[PDB]
C-alpha cells in the first residue's frame, strides 16, 4: 500500500555515513515494494534543528527522525542507555542486548510515553578520543582542559576539571588555530579527515570511552507506527536490522583506509594512558551511581545492559580476543 | 512465489539451521505470504552436503550451506565462507558488504548457476574437546583429531591425524578413546554435545574459523527469475538475517561458556608454538592453491589486501577499549 513519510535526520549530509543511514533505509522500503512504502529523507535543520528531530516525532510534526539517544539527555539521561554511555559495550556486545536481550522492548518500553517507537538505524564502533593541540599523559595534565565535548563524556570530565566547550562545527577549527580551545572530539578516522583537524591539532588520541559502540536509532511516531499494516510494521524492522549493519559494516570498511592516510599526512596516534582512562571510568561509575539511586527508569535499563556487559566481557577474551590478538601479532611483524 | 529451501543443518543446531527459518519470516510478513520460501532440514529433500549441489542443478531454489563444504569441488568456495587466518566477522562483513566481496564471490559462483549472500556468521568457533593437553608441535605427531577441510590439509602437515567421524558417532568414539580429540563449533551448541563428560580440556581459538559466514545460495536462474522487487527484499532480509544470527551468537555464548566452566570445563588457549606452526603451515597451502587456482589467487589476495588494512585499524579504538573493558571485569569492577 501507498505510505508517504517524511524523515528528519540529526545530521548534516557531510557526515556521509552516518546521515547515509537513513537513505539506505529509505531505499531498501521504497525497493522492497516498487516504490510504495515511501519515506523521504531531510538532512539536519531542512524540516527541524537537528538536536530536535526526536521532539519534532513526538509531536507528530514528521513521521520520524534518525538520531542519536544522547542528545536527549537533558530530558532524561535514560535516553542516553541504548544509544551510548560511557564504558558501555562495544558494537557486538551491545547489538546482543539489543536484539536477542530485550534491549529494544526495554528501549520501547521507556519511549512509549515519548510517542516513540525506535529501532537500531547504524553503529560507529568505537570512537576516537579526539584531537589535541598538545599530549596528554596523566590525570593532572587534564587540569583545566577546554575541550569541545558535551553530553555523558562532558559530565564525566568535568570531574576531572575538563571545561566542555559549546562550539559550533564550523569553528572548531579556527579555535584550534588560535589556540582557544585544546582539544576537540569528532567521530573516528574517515569523517575526521575531512575536517583537517590534524594541521592545527596533531595528536589523534584513543579510545573515545564515551562512544564504545554507539547505537544510530530510527524513531518512529508511535501513532504513524502502529497505524501501519503488519507487512509493514515487520518489513521495516527488517529494513532497520539491515541498515544497522550495513552502517557499522560501512565505517569498518572505510576507517582502515582512513586511518593510513591520516598518518601518511603526520597525525601522531596516542592512547590515552591507564591512569587517564580509570579515572574516568572511575568518574563514570560516580555518576551512573547517583543516577541510579535518583532514576528507576534509568536504573532499569542501565542494570540490565551490565548484566550483560559482565557476561559479554567475560566470553569475548577466549576465542574472539586470542584470535584477534594473534591476527595483530602477524600483523604488526609484516607477516600479513 | 513459492520456493524450496535445502538446508545443510539438521535442526538441532538450532541457531545455524534457524537462519533460515528467520529469512523464511521476514519475507513472508513483508509480502504477506506472496514470497514463501519453505525450509527443510538436512536430509529431508537432498543430503545436507549435498545443498548447494541441487541448487547448482535446479533440483531445488536454494539452500543454506557453508561454502567450504564445497572445497573439494574448488577451494575459491572456503573463501568468502572462512579459510584458516581470514577475517573475523566484523572484518568479513566489511569485505563482504562494501569491499566487494559479494559481487567477488558471485562472478566465481556465476558458472556454478549460484547467485549467493551472506546468511550468518558464527563468530571465532571454538579449537575443540580435547582428552589430554596439548602445548608443543611435538605433542600433535599422531594426534588422532576429527577435523576436516582445512583445518585437517593443515594440521596433518604438522603431523595429526584427521578423522572422519559423523557427528552422532563422536561422542561414543571419544568415550571408547578411539579418537583424541574432535572440532565441532562454539560454547553454545558444544554444550549440548556433553563432550565435558569425557575430554573436558576446551581449546581456543578455532583458527579455522575466525569469522565464518553461512551462505544462502540461490539458484542464478531462479533469482533472476524474481522481480527487481523481491530480489530488493531478498537482499535486505539476507542482510538482516546473516546480523541476525551472529546477534544470537553474541548473546547465546556468554551464558553456555559459564555454564561450561561451572560443570568442570577446562579451558586452555592453543600456544604461541602452535599457533604460529599452523600460520606457517596455512600460508604455505594457500602458496600452492594460488598458483594452480586464478579464481583462488583473485579472491584470497582481495581478503588478504583488506585483512592487513582491518588488523592495522581494529588494534586502535575496538582493541583498546575492548581490552580495557576485559581487564575491568578481571579486576571484578564491572
Amino acid at each position: 500500500p501507498k505510505v508517504t513519510w517524511r524523515l528528519a535526520s540529526s545530521f548534516p549530509k557531510s557526515l556521509d555515513t552516518i546521515f547515509g543511514g537513513a537513505e539506505v533505509l529509505s531505499k531498501m522500503l521504497s525497493e522492497a515494494t516498487d516504490g510504495n512504502f515511501q519515506i523521504q529523507v531531510f538532512s539536519a535543520g531542512e524540516l527541524v534543528p537537528g538536536l530536535q528531530a526526536a521532539d519534532a516525532v513526538t509531536e507528530g510534526t514528521v513521521e520520524c527522525c534518525h538520531t542519536v539517544g544522547y542528545y536527549y539527555w537533558g530530558k532524561d539521561p535514560t535516553f542516553a542507555l541504548a544509544a551510548a554511555v560511557p564504558f558501555s559495550l562495544s558494537a557486538r556486545g551491545i547489538n546482543a542486548w539489543h536484539y536477542h536481550g530485550g534491549g529494544i522492548d526495554l528501549y520501547n518500553e521507556f519511549l512509549s510515553q515519548h510517542n516513540i517507537v525506535a529501532f537500531p538505524g547504524g553503529n560507529t564502533g568505537v570512537q576516537m578520543g579526539g584531537w589535541f593541540r598538545r599530549e596528554i599523559n596523566t590525570v593532572a595534565d587534564m587540569q583545566g582542559l577546554k575541550m569541545r565535548v558535551g553530553g555523558f563524556a562532558g559530565k564525566v570530565m568535568e570531574r576531572l576539571g575538563v571545561v566542555p566547550q559549546q562550539i559550533a562545527g564550523g569553528d572548531i577549527y579556527p579555535a584550534l588555530e588560535k589556540g582557544t580551545i585544546d582539544a576537540t572530539e569528532w567521530v573516528g578516522p574517515y569523517d575526521d579527515e575531512k575536517l583537517g583537524f590534524f594541521k592545527v591539532a596533531p595528536y589523534y588520541y584513543y579510545p573515545g570511552w564515551w562512544e564504545g559502540g554507539p547505537t544510530v536509532h530510527f524513531m518512529f511516531n508511535k501513532s504513524a507506527y502502529e497505524g501501519l499494516t503488519p507487512t509493514y510494521q515487520s518489513l521495516l524492522r527488517t529494513a532497520c536490522h539491515a541498515a544497522d549493519a550495513n552502517m557499522l559494516q560501512l565505517y569498518d570498511w572505510k576507517n582502515p583506509t582512513a586511518i593510513k592516510s591520516l598518518v601518511a599526512q603526520g597525525t601522531q596516534l596516542r592512547p590515552f594512558s591507564p591512569e587517564i582512562l580509570q579515572a574516568c571510568f572511575e568518574a563514570a561509575n560516580e555518576v551512573y551511581a547517583e543516577m541510579e539511586a535518583s532514576n528507576p527508569a534509568f536504573k532499569k535499563i542501565w542494570d540490565s545492559i551490565k548484566a550483560f556487559r559482565s557476561e559479554h566481557y567475560t566470553w569475548a577474551q577466549i576465542a574472539e580476543y586470542n584470535y584477534d590478538t594473534f591476527m595483530m601479532v602477524q600483523q604488526n611483524a609484516g607477516k600479513l
